């Protein structure tokens, strides 16, 4: 569980928001890109894996699952690339709910920045610090630390 | 403190590499930018603070210390902005040594990517996973987890 991440792609203002969620904690990382390509997805995973111990990634769709560039980045970074098929049917709605919540937070900060990418990073901050009573940021560190010890 | 980070700026291939180092662990995050502006530095800190519990940032120079954009981002993110003056004289050489090591790693991966930004992220990965026997990635998580508990 502590090394499992899920990729997610959502759209806003004619742009793409690429999201990685740490499944056990709800912690997220996100970036804005013009469009979802293998190359952008590969780069995003390289960034992620340098920052957290990414063991397994459930890809967000078949194109990223198939992409040789993505497969190469996963090989390079020591990541097991898997499908994101909701074998547990709960996963479709959970991703839906996350995107809705993320977009809500983005709406709450949107006027504090000119560029969407900035609003997205503010939303990542707010999401990861929100107390649920631990935050997602606290949960991910605790989960991984316990795994190391 | 577990919340203390140091900003660092170095140059390669006519571009700027902006680095944040977690002082207690040696863990790093980095990005390539065309040039170091207040705006780029502010954005980098917003990204960092959404991902790790950043309490204090020692800025890399007086322009970023002075920048109203940087000060605004620090206020927004709940970061105490401080100078980076080596009151301990050892800090100048330690940063120097880090940049030299980072550039060495970049050289070792440079031919595996077209774009410098990609090589920099590969170097971040290698640095953060390198054992010596825990890695920087392991140390940062352990330090912060202990702080939470
Ligand atoms: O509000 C949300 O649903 C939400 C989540 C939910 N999340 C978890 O806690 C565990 C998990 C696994 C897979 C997908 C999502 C989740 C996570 C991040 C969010 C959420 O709203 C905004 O950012
Ligand atoms: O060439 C780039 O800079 C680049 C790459 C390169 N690349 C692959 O095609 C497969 C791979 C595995 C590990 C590391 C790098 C690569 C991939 C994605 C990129 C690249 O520039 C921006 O986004
Ligand atoms: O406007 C942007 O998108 C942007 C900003 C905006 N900004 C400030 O000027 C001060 C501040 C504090 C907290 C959040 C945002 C801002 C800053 C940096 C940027 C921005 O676009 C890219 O880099
Ligand atoms: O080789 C390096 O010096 C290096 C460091 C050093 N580092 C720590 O271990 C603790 C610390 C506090 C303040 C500044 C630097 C450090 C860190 C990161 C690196 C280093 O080489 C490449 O990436």
């Amino acid at each position: 569980s502590p090394g499992i991440w899920q990729l997610d792609c959502t759209h806003l203002e004619g742009k793409v928001i690429l999201v990685a969620v740490h499944v056990a904690s709800g912690y997220i990382e996100a970036e804005v890109i013009p469009a979802e390509t293998g190359q952008e997805t590969a780069y995003f995973l390289l960034k992620l894996a340098g920052r957290w111990p990414v063991k397994t990634v459930h890809t967000d769709n078949g194109s990223n699952f198939t992409s040789t560039t993505v497969k190469a980045a996963c090989w390079w970074a020591g990541i097991k690339q898997e499908d994101g098929i909701p074998y547990n049917p709960q996963s479709q709605g959970v991703i839906e709910s996350m995107n809705k919540e993320l977009k809500k937070i983005i709406g709450q900060v949107r006027d504090q920045a000119e560029h969407l990418k900035t609003a997205v990073q503010m939303a990542v901050f707010i999401h990861n610090h929100k107390r649920k009573g631990y935050s997602a940021g606290e949960r991910i560190v605790d989960i991984i630390a316990t795994d190391i010890q």
